[PDB]
């Protein structure tokens, strides 16, 4: 049973509690799309974990590689070049846009985000760090201070310098131009004003091509065309984090490719590590040369070291091999048509949007009035869960609770069935 | 060969350069106290990579146990709770000191720095930190702005509320007090001063018990206690980061043990994932729960995952069984006495101090002037890698450079030995 | 004549230029509404100076006052007090809403904007402070930190928790809601913003009731209330700056006197010093006992001194007796037709805003087009100056040059008419 | 009498209470060295008012300068010139030493010290300034975070960038080297850490001659001259707070003068005003012309008014013409040695500080342990006070109160005298 007195006993006493609260079950194993605690019961991982398990748990190739490199080569000095570091830094180079060559890997995707920004301070010599209002970057350091979805109060001044725009919302628009969203002249707004507080320092914009943890809101067509030009013109360096929708989740291998526009930087992490810690930095040939005259240094326990790279390079040769990234569409398809199926049976489903296998479920009082509901989105997960389905909810300020719903690459069609299937009865169960 | 054309093509074009030099070979496997490269040629790793490595490369224990994990729990979303994230906690409970009863478990010793931080600043209302100034806490954010070792300048303004007080070093005093030394009296001058630019918002002091990157300089006896006591009657609580100590090496399983000085809060990493990104913080009950009322929040994609707290555990297993912690007493002996004798032999070798098994060597033009040896540490370094022995050094302002020294606990006494002699001649060769 | 070689040589060799360019001519003697060369030639000073001379340039009362008072009681230590100094106290206490109560008299608007800024922070134990991106408050400190018309570039990062907001602009418009320009959606706009980046610390917002600096911009009707409403509902003090408004200028004692909403601290300076340095922060009681618990402390070498309180004082009887206030309201009323004529004749006058005898009047190439005339603006002010007609114009960003006028507030019909006249005459020239 | 109700109603009801407590008196009238309570009690006062009277109070022929421009020249424009500015400009290059040419006409000690922190951020590109741990430069933005001496609690983070060092106290020495108070080596000492902490900003050093509000501490022999050599080192710019010290009150015209060394910025307030606003920064030609290609701007509403000027004027000529500085020196001596011989007479008397006419008397419990002497000072402050003799004493941690002695230059030798007396009858009345 998950009611262990002696688990529950040492988790009560010795665990800092970080946020959320702990499910009251015990997980023993996992394997594919599935979870299972102590009863063995089986749970369906429609989150990949922490959105990392892109091919899902324990897969045998991955399972594999962590075996060979474990009894060979393991953990080595900075400065010291094994192959599938290089291995792993040619391929990224080599399957991201042209323009991006050259990769560091780290270890989290705070250390990526930070290692990015610390490059662009360098090279422009400037110190302003312009995101998202909504932005989830990571919590340590730099990326803190450019994080808005969370973690603000409470714990002092941020990064000095820091400034935050709105990002763009297609369902719950707020900026009018003639009758109609406008969401390039709400983002030449937030640029005057950006314009008029800078100290003349503006060094960088760090943007998620899909903000996460901001609730699933994609950046609208030629959004990022126009944002790359609002920091070509001020001088400033383009870093887009795509910790979560990188590796094939939205339908490409990498968001940037949908949008054409390629970042100044790219930064890569959670599914890069497919459930391991493995994060990178991916810039242009001429950035790196830059940095380097100019004495770029990033020192981290792990940077470069075999293991991880090892793994890094196992999970894109399986996803390419495999073809995921078309799979990402397929499943994806299925998976949105069932959700949309759903917004016709309940009310309470105001907004499906994601894209791939990155989808979002916005939860309402009422399709019309929009108003959030207030406590419904616990009911439903609640629900869920009791029926087999492990979910994920964010609630953020003026929104309705989101579901992030974003299962493994490798996830089947009974599994996308069966998810819906649950999701169905939870919700019923829940009004 | 370690000429490998296509390898090297692939490193210049594909690798960002984050400091340093890669070293010209190519590493190809790894076991115990030795990496080889491509021509199968055995190095000593005397810095256990990078100083993580207790257990040294590819520990069959933990090799085993990587194993029955990759293929049966591997990662899994923040809120499930496992068995070894449980264990794992309970077991650093235990066996830190009393006081100590709380953990989280995490990635790198930059995030442990930064959740420690956090906790301390939430839980007091202020936001001032205060570190040495030869201090080495990681790269994010807070970390960053807390870590004075090196990359202070080129990248913008540090965190807001950044003080930091000269640590103690004994070797090259610079404080005196009648005729001596006078250590606590420099901490009460460097104190003053702080309380004169403090805004009123001391929330804590984060320290080393042996500073690592800053030329292997041990705190000297009654520092701690001393310290410890001008934070109570601040209001301020005292981090101890024991990445590099923790885990035995010293001779104590902790540091803070020796002094007999429990910290607030103590961080974790190195060598507590021995090679693997594992670490954590440890807290007090009080402390957990009062972050907690205040609503304390520390998201990770890794934190609690299964699959690295596994690792740690049996590496802690490993320690407690192996009797880990004396042999670096024995060892520690050992190793220490040899470079002692070096220093009968060379004049160039000014000092060398320490712990156990966390030894430096400070290289000088001449034992009475103390005067900095200008490029002769380079060559040592070169020389010892011709000759098999990999080492790191250090080089700060104003003194000479410094030898890392740092084996593993498992070293063997031959392996000691073979070190020793290799070195010796490597300074004799150099000169 | 203006042009004494020795005269221009001294200024080339020794003034610190500060920004500007000094108009060549050497002023001689000051007197009522007009400056006079070392022709003799008269200069109608259509600004007052730089905005203060509001009882026009050497007024017999305040020549006799300044008189009385430098021969009996000039400068005393902070701690002492005089008759002038209570009386003025006393006298704006009883002026100035009800509501306003204690005072503090200092020497420059600055001085008086810190004094009031620091208070806030004391009393509301938060840090962070929110003012409009076309404010002028001051160039020292704090008072620069809010200040965001003009000296932000170049100098260093600006305090620590400075935030902006757009001001209201009715002659050019950029938020709509549902086909209108609307101001208080631009506000709510315009906090959900800061709101997201606050680290939970607002503590209050500054504003000016007529941005000056900004371009005569004057708060639209219901936007003070709505402000105030907004600070309210975050804890947040409403500091009101009325170093231009304050004192009759725009036909009401006090601008915050028209909107009817009485700020929580309100601060003075160029017209209560009528050309002298004094300037004055009023408060509520309850904020100043408040602040008096929590130690709030103030020093300046001229604090409460005599001379210029005794001089303030008299500023305040002759306004209150000859009914300057009223005065303001029809000698405002002839300005603006009369600006409003010329706006009939010339294409190139965009727009008339501003209140009583504080008129703005916007030039532009092409009334539809409403582009800013590039170039015209100075070529006006130019031949204003040839003319005799003193005039200041200011430019800012996106908006077309605008004229700053504003007269003594004991300015006559003739002169009013003169100045329309040459003034005319000048756009006309300059064409 | 000095107790009227309505006066003290009034006073408590509409005065912001700003640090200290208000003396129980109405003071109605000044003249020379004393000031009159409505009894007509004659107060002698021995510190200038707040330091600034230098030609004592109510000088005729300030009162006469005062008078010929209120009703000539008062306030313009500040892009106009007049004789007063000019000829100030001029007077201010020809006294001060080679090097400084150029001058910037202000109103306060604290626009002064902006002024020059802002050219100096402009110059050198850089933004981290260095003041001493017991500074006083004013309340306003930057020369507040440079203000160490107090005010720093409670209201919020400092300028970003603000560094302090211990200021060099010989009668409290804490830093030794060899046997003696070694102020050089604490110098280096200090620069040192500062060294470690900056990001490679540091663009100036300000310092006082004579710390006034710190407690009268005089910089030591040939510290200045190393202060200077650590700035050119670090390409600082080094800005002299000659508040207190500049127009004769030490014996030379600017302290600067006795050591021979000349700064960067020179900034004057207090004494240049003899008791009205104004103040002033002198550069040299090549940071001015610096500052002006950079774009350099500093407005304020009395930048170069005439009135002020023609009053600094006025004081210029007096202090030159009547010989004021000598009398400086020989009146200084007359009170120093009255000074040491109360000395003979008190054991509470433990040190008799300072230079010409700016003394200070450190109260101790006793002699040899220099006990700051609790609640003493107070008393004798009261006494004075009782017997007709107005002091200030000011009190800093880890230090006996001090006397803040400073008549004015004028003062005769029976002022003197009678001041020497009374002080001694107040300290026989207080113990
Ligand atoms: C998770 C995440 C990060 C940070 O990764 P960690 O492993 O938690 O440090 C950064 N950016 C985005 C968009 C993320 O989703
Ligand atoms: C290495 C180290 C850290 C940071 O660990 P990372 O894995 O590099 O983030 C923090 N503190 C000390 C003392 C360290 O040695
Ligand atoms: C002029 C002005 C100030 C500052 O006054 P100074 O005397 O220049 O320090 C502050 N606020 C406003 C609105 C001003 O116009
Ligand atoms: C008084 C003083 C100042 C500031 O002058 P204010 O008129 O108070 O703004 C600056 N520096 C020193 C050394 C002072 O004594
Ligand atoms: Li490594
Ligand atoms: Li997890
Ligand atoms: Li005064
Ligand atoms: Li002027
Ligand atoms: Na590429
Ligand atoms: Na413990
Ligand atoms: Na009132
Ligand atoms: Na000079």
């Amino acid at each position: 049973l998950n009611d262990d007195a002696t688990f529950w006993r040492n988790a009560r006493h010795h665990l800092v509690r970080y946020g959320g609260t702990f499910e009251p079950m015990i997980i023993e194993r996992a394997k594919g799309s599935f979870v299972y605690d102590a009863d063995g019961r089986a749970i369906l991982d429609f989150t990949s974990g922490q959105m990392s398990a892109v091919l899902g748990h324990c897969h045998p190739e991955i399972v594999s590689v962590i075996g060979e490199y474990a009894g060979k080569l393991d953990h080595l000095f900075s400065g010291m070049l094994s192959r599938p570091v290089v291995d792993l830094a040619t391929r990224l180079a080599n399957i991201t846009p042209p323009g991006l060559d050259r990769a560091l890997l780290l270890s989290t995707g705070a250390e990526s985000n930070e290692a990015a920004i610390r490059m662009a301070k360098l090279v422009t010599g400037k110190y302003e760090i312009v995101g998202f209002a909504q932005s989830w970057h990571g919590m340590t350091g730099a990326a803190a201070s450019a994080t808005y979805s969370a973690g603000r109060k409470g714990v002092g001044p941020a990064a000095v310098g820091s400034f935050a725009i709105p990002a763009p919302f297609t369902y719950r628009p707020r900026f009018e131009r003639n009758g109609a969203y406008d969401y390039l002249a709400e983002l030449d707004y937030a640029f005057d004003l950006i314009d008029r507080q800078s100290s003349g320092n503006l060094a960088a914009f760090i943007a998620e091509p899909i903000l996460s943890s901001g609730g699933i809101i994609e950046l609208p067509d030629g959004y990022m065309a126009a944002l790359k030009r609002k920091c070509e013109a001020r001088g400033m360096l383009l870093i887009l984090d795509e910790a979560q929708t990188g590796v094939g989740r939205t339908g490409t291998m990498f968001a940037c490719q949908r949008d054409g526009v390629t970042p100044d930087i790219l930064t890569l992490s959670k599914t890069l590590g497919a459930g391991l810690p493995l994060a990178a930095i991916v810039t242009s040939a001429a950035i790196e040369e830059r940095a380097h005259e100019l004495g770029y240094l990033f020192y981290t326990t792990h940077v470069s070291d075999p293991l991880p790279a090892a793994v890094g390079l196992r999970v894109l040769d399986v996803v390419q091999r495999d073809g995921l990234v078309a799979r990402a569409n397929v499943m994806g398809d299925r998976l949105r048509r069932g959700l949309l199926d759903l917004m016709e049976r309940f009310d309470c489903i105001g907004d499906v949007r994601g894209r791939g296998l990155l989808l979002g479920v916005e939860i309402v009082k009422d399709r019309r009035t929009k108003e959030p509901a207030d406590g419904l989105g616990a009911k439903i997960t609640r629900e869920c869960m009791n029926l087999g389905l492990s979910m994920n909810i964010v609630q953020l300020p003026g929104m309705g609770g989101v579901f992030r719903i974003a299962p493994p690459l490798t996830v089947s069609e009974d599994e996308i069935d069966l998810g819906l299937s649950l999701l169905g009865q939870a919700i019923e169960r829940a009004l």
